[PDB]
């Protein structure tokens, strides 16, 4: 599958993408305002996350440190970023269908749209400004909005034993952002696509 990752934002993103254990394509790369990046993601890949970083300085090796979304100082993501960080997820060719979301389950940094450039299912978007109604409590220093569990590490925000419900943190998200998923057993924003379709992940959709 190919994905278009384009960064609508008026200020330089470094784009991040992979599956947990291993990079996707080359994993990262510097996006300045208006840029796009195409990658090509294999298919059956299971647990595939896109995500933007915010505020990155890295040298001649690829080393250094990003504000938001960091995966262990690399500019090619091998990893998950260290929240805040707004989530694409996908799982492609699970038994003849792709499977996408947005995630606040990690906390929101950039607003972001997420569709597929092929027919046959919609498109999810978070583009509220999370970052700027951020609950004092939640408001990360390096810019972006934490989520609870990062926050407070209890089992009730990190649905730790299976069962918790909404919170006032969560609930926080979700009317800011119905589409997205706010907390670990949140009801399933979950959107269904024909098995290898294409996607576009648009970071600041509308600004």
């Amino acid at each position: 599958a190919t994905f278009e990752i384009v960064n609508r934002c008026s200020y330089t993103v470094w784009a991040a993408a992979s599956k947990g254990d291993a990079a996707l394509d080359a994993g990262g790369r510097q996006l300045n305002s208006g840029e796009s990046w195409t990658i090509n993601v294999e298919p059956g890949t299971n647990g595939g996350k896109i995500w933007a970083r915010t505020d990155c300085y890295f040298d001649d090796s690829g080393s250094g440190i990003c504000k938001t979304g960091d995966c262990g100082g690399l500019l090619r993501c091998k990893r998950f970023g260290r929240p805040p960080t707004t989530l694409a997820e996908f799982s492609l060719n699970q038994y003849g269908k792709d499977y996408i979301d947005i995630s606040n389950i990690k906390g929101f940094n950039v607003p972001m749209n997420f569709s597929p450039t092929t027919r046959g299912c919609r498109g999810v978007r978070c583009a509220a400004d999370i970052v700027g109604q951020c609950p004092a409590k939640l408001k990360a220093p390096g810019g972006g909005c934490n989520d609870a569990c990062t926050v407070f590490q209890t089992s009730e925000y990190c649905c730790t034993t299976g069962k918790c419900g909404p919170t006032e943190y969560s609930r926080f998200f979700k009317r800011l952002c119905p589409d997205a998923f706010s907390y670990v057993l949140d009801k399933p924003t979950t959107v269904t696509c024909p098995g290898s379709s294409n996607y576009r992940v648009t970071f600041c959709p509308t600004a």
